[PDB]
């Protein structure tokens, strides 16, 4: 379920700033 990761910047698909990961990161969680 949890299929999420941390990105730098920008993400693919799923771009999201629920948990930042960081300062210049973001977290990148799909809906699939």
């Amino acid at each position: 379920g949890l299929l999420c990761y941390c990105r730098k910047g920008h993400c693919k698909r799923g771009e999201r700033v629920r948990g930042t990961c960081g300062i210049r990161f973001l977290y990148c969680c799909p809906r699939r």
